């Protein structure tokens, strides 16, 4: 669900995760995909087409566990399209930290509406 | 959809809305309900049981038809559910409106953990 989202990238980026992404971009929080403006937007728009992947289950409201050992997101949900889910959402937490080194604030509240549109997933 | 609430939240608030609302207190953004921290953050607790008595629609996807008149938000909606889902989003925008005066900037971005688990609607 998105709680452990919010809880993942909190761990990995140390940052917020509504402030420095809810809208970062074309693709970071609301209003769908769209052209990428950079690498930290990529990570968004790749790990929403991989929410649209999960055909058998449900990413925005699915619980599923987790742990963090060795200060690494550890899936070990049995379910496989909760453990599906969990690896979506572990991928974008490292790619949004792995890209802070190029994050731009002037994105940060990006006017999403005016967007190019983006390739299919 | 989340368009529709935008922008009835600037018209109404002039405000941003995903600056100042994306993420403020208990309840506004996503992550679900919580305590209310203040008379904007109910707003938000309001707006998510006011989805819940939805009959179908989407509210994050559908769209629907409103107009600005006379610096009035005006549902002419005429799909029952996405008339109640327009209601439910001009219910929202005039409550932050009405609840600028105690907007807390500190509550911004309010880390979601933090909260105490909300009434049911
Ligand atoms: C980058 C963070 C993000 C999403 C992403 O991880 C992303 N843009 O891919 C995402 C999101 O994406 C899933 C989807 O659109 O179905 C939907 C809604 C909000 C989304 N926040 C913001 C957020 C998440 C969790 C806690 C607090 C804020
Ligand atoms: C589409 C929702 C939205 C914003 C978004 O959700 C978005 N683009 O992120 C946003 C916005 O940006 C959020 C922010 O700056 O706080 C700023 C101003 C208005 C904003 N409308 C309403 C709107 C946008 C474009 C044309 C007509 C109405
Ligand atoms: C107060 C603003 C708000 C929501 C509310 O109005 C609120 N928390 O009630 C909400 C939201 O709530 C509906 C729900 O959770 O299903 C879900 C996702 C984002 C939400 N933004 C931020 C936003 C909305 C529209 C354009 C730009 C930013």
């Amino acid at each position: 669900s998105l709680f452990e989202l919010g809880k993942m990238i909190l761990q990995e980026t140390g940052k917020n995760p509504a402030k420095s992404y809810g809208a970062y971009g074309c693709n970071c929080g609301v209003l769908g995909r769209g052209k990428p403006k950079d690498a930290t937007d990529r990570c968004c728009y790749v790990h929403k087409c991989c929410y649209k992947k999960l055909t058998g289950c449900n990413p925005k409201k699915d619980r599923y566990s987790y742990s963090w050992k060795d200060k690494t997101i550890v899936c070990g949900e049995n379910n496989p399209c909760l453990k599906e889910l969990c690896e979506c959402d572990k991928a974008v937490a490292i790619c949004l930290r792995e890209n802070l080194g190029t994050y731009n604030k002037l994105y940060r509240y990006h006017l999403k509406p005016f967007c190019k549109k983006a390739d299919d997933c």
